[PDB]
């Protein structure tokens, strides 16, 4: 009956409106400590993130899930500072994304499971902050090491009840292999969110996952390079489907009976060093509402398309609570 | 007339007997902070490193050059602690090795040059400790990003006078391309050590580098898996040439007139997470003298083969001082 945040345990009812896939800073391990000037300064990144989380809170957000791992350069003391200053709860992550270093890539399934358990059960670094979610990734067929990560994540979730959330190449149907691996370890689909699932329009894929009990992460709604066809790096990252096209998948899955399994977010960030220089500027130009885009723009859009207020509340409040609530089955 | 160490500037004469390619811990950025139990504990790694540096100092070592970068998980506060406790000077490194994360790999030559300059001229992280060498790497033909790193390293050296030291796949003759890149930027060969050069027996390659003025890093003398043919991972890392075979390259280059350009070391470490589990144990079994192997075993070997005491002192004391001494030409 409690979820770990960067400021400690909170009750389920305190989570409130929750964005389930967000980042304070998308970086690399040690990078913000070694090269803070890349972001202007650490203080500038903090100020930017607080301003943004304050705008989100004013729009109705109460909690974000920062799904930055070790290899995304998660800095839990930065998250704690931002969380305190903005009065928005932040749930931190363990796991590994797509850029693990050699010291992680050479590890066994057992060793990885120890590491993820450490961050859930003991703490991150020497901070005593415990993760409330496990983040994993593939981009196409899993590498051998990613198979180990997905298995370790399953083990860590089976021991603790903390959920797993994934990065996919959704157009490659990665969620099918991720599911297979997780199920081979015994993990309940109700403890797993298959993320970046709004990157595809393939309903045969989305419903195959939802029918087995997976949560479906429609988590990049404002990601679009429409109107930036000249910028190859922004097109490659963001794609050329509209935010409306992505948002309508929320309606599609509601219409198929999966309202309880949908998790919505922006996949936004306040700093971004793991891609091209100045990408954060480009992104901010596309979506000046930042993390507030879901409540300010997506919710009203969906209401105008005939989705109910009650259904939207269930998606933004009930589903994240049920997901984040530690349990073996949800 | 001063070299930066983890405890501040020292005079040239204070450097004394210097090992020019060593590691306290071979790891990954953030790893020791996130997963100290991999090493037993941080305190255990500190104790091990102090014991080892004390044994080296008793054998005549006064300074080591820790050529661990950002991506080797260099922890300058760990180096400072070990340096204080063992009374051995440690020179820290900037640059990038073979495992840079996305936040580094996406950067330009200019950006990289700023980062290396930061670590030389201002400090590492928030510690105020400044690097005294720039470390770079290729394993075969340079990737596009490694070309940028080598160019940035050249720029940073041209601005500050701090030398560059390299990781090679010596059997692939990487030093030839590294030289070409460095020279394309204007860098003097006398400011560059082409490292892991004892990994090859190709004198046509070694002398081609030394003839242009490069320092030659014969830096892995005790690395050998002879008598561990059953251990594939140790054979792959350490090779199947004897330490004597490697040591005799020091004599070969003396005999060709290059005594002033030879730099000798062990390429040892006290923790090693970026390879197979328990590799440190295997390595310690092969060479229980650790960093003391050069003075305890290599120097007497070379004397018995007819190299002079004076020549060996010039190699272990004069050459490292001339190399580390900030200058545009040495
Ligand atoms: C919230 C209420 C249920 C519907 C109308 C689906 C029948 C969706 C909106
Ligand atoms: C140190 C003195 C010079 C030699 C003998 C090379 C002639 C090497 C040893
Ligand atoms: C830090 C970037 O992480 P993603 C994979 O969600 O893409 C923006
Ligand atoms: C940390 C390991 O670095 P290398 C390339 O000198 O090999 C042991
Ligand atoms: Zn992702
Ligand atoms: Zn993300
Ligand atoms: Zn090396
Ligand atoms: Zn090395």
């Amino acid at each position: 009956d409690r979820i770990n945040t960067v400021r400690g345990p909170i009750t389920i009812s305190e989570a409130g409106f929750t964005l389930t896939h967000e980042h304070i800073c998308g970086s690399s391990a040690g990078f913000l400590r070694a090269w803070p000037e890349f972001f202007g300064s650490r203080a500038a990144l903090v100020e930017k993130a607080v301003r943004g989380l304050r705008r989100a809170r004013a729009a109705g957000v109460r909690t974000i899930v920062d799904v930055s791992t070790f290899d995304i350069g998660r800095d839990v003391s930065l998250l704690a500072e931002v969380s305190r200053a903005a009065d928005v709860h932040i749930v931190a992550a363990t796991g590994l994304w797509e850029d693990p270093p050699l010291s992680m890539r050479l590890r066994s399934v057992e060793e990885l499971t120890q590491f993820f358990l450490r961050e859930i059960q003991y703490g991150i670094e020497d901070t005593g902050i415990r993760a409330g979610i496990i983040k994993v990734a593939t981009n196409g067929k899993a590498t051998p090491f990613q198979e180990l990560v997905l298995r370790a994540a399953a083990r860590a979730s089976l021991a603790t009840g903390v959920p797993v959330t994934t990065h996919t190449a959704a157009s490659q149907r990665d969620g099918e292999q991720q599911a297979a691996i997780f199920e081979s370890e015994g993990l309940s689909p109700s403890r797993v969110c298959i993320g970046h699932s709004d990157d595809t329009d393939d309903l045969s894929y989305l419903t195959a996952l939802a029918a087995r009990g997976y949560l479906i992460g429609l988590d990049g709604i404002p990601h679009s390079a429409i109107g930036l066809e000249d910028n190859a790096s922004a097109s490659a990252l963001l794609g050329n489907r509209s935010w409306q096209t992505r948002a309508l998948l929320i309606k599609a899955l509601i219409d198929q009976g999966y309202m309880k399994q949908i998790l919505v977010s922006n996949d936004w960030l306040f700093g971004f060093s793991s891609y091209v220089t100045n990408i954060m500027d480009v992104m901010d130009s596309v979506n000046p509402d930042g993390m507030a885009f879901i409540p300010l723009r997506v919710i009203p859009f969906l209401r105008e398309k005939g989705v109910s207020q009650e259904t939207l509340a269930g998606i933004t409040v009930t589903n994240p609570a049920r997901f984040l609530s530690p349990t073996l089955r949800a």
